[PDB]
């Protein structure tokens, strides 16, 4: 899996759970294409995006819908929503985890990247 | 000033001088229009984007050229940019000040409303 | 003003006000000795700790109370306090910022060091 | 495993592998006691510093020991050393997670509590 995602509630100290994300690759005439999408489990863990075949070099944006998130526990938040925006396989196939720590007026974002 | 924008570099401690900032507006269509924009100065900062009268409620997205600024010292970033993407209100205070907290493979960035 | 100390509430987005911050120097025993303490202003920042002439080289712990704070908003944290421990420099720049981000169950701390 | 660490380096966008941590207990004398250590592994995380039996409720204090590892990467950083400071299991046992986000100037550390 090249591809995951994880998301931290810096309120609760649990997994931020149910989020959505969407993923977008740019494409040769410069527009946000969909590359795919899903939402964090129980685990806030998203797994499955992608596989290392359709993976290919580009640069890529993964949208955390963090908005709809706080919304959901009582909360009006800054953000609409968290958008990390990076350049993938130029070095050869990588592994990615895309974490993000999540507060109303507030996140992180952490890269992780290995070689397979 | 009702919009701000503070970047620090959290490898040297220190603000994060001549970064350079995109502000954009959602417009109608839903695509993004350039709104604003500048170099961060010898303290980090950024001000003087807009003004009371044209920063009206809606979208913004502030662009933060992180990339350029860690090529510039000679480091391997990890992202294009930082993007801060919100609704700016009427309601709450009045004056934004987004912050941005910048290391190679990661950044955070928080958005301090004030009267 | 060698040492300012400056929080952030990540939760409303605001200063931090009235968090109270206690300065501790590392003694020749290794024992922590009260050095300097305050409370943040309405602006969460904290100035005039110390003086150049008394803020010699060594080892400092910057302790927050970001307990006490919480639980004056009937917010459950996790912390007891923030700890921030470093050494003061003579080389270096001049002036130590210790800024300090809020979250119930997460911080994060940055030492702004300037000219 | 009631208390683990995970520590990632966020110039490298990797694991910190080999951090020394040290974690203490407050007596009732109010002096901190030496209560486990180790250090993180391949993956940046450190398991198997006590069991649910000696793990019992009180203040405890986590010491990540920064300095030491940011000088092996020719980086003299700001901190002498991360220090996590928390009451556990008070309300009964829990799992601790502490993970900490290293940058020579800058760290944040986050809490992830759950309910065996």
């Amino acid at each position: 899996c090249p591809l995951m995602v994880k998301v931290l509630d810096a309120v609760r100290g649990s997994p931020a759970i149910n989020v959505a994300v969407h993923v977008f690759r740019k494409a040769a005439d410069d527009t946000w294409e969909p590359f795919a999408s899903g939402k964090t489990s129980e685990s806030g863990e998203l797994h499955g995006l992608t596989t290392e075949e359709e993976f290919v070099e580009g640069i890529y944006k993964v949208e955390i819908d963090t908005k709809s998130y706080w919304k959901a526990l009582g909360i009006s938040p800054f953000h609409e929503h968290a958008e990390v925006v990076f350049t993938a396989n130029d070095s050869g196939p990588r592994r990615y985890t895309i974490a993000a720590l999540l507060s109303p007026y507030s996140y992180s974002t952490t890269a992780v990247v290995t070689n397979p």
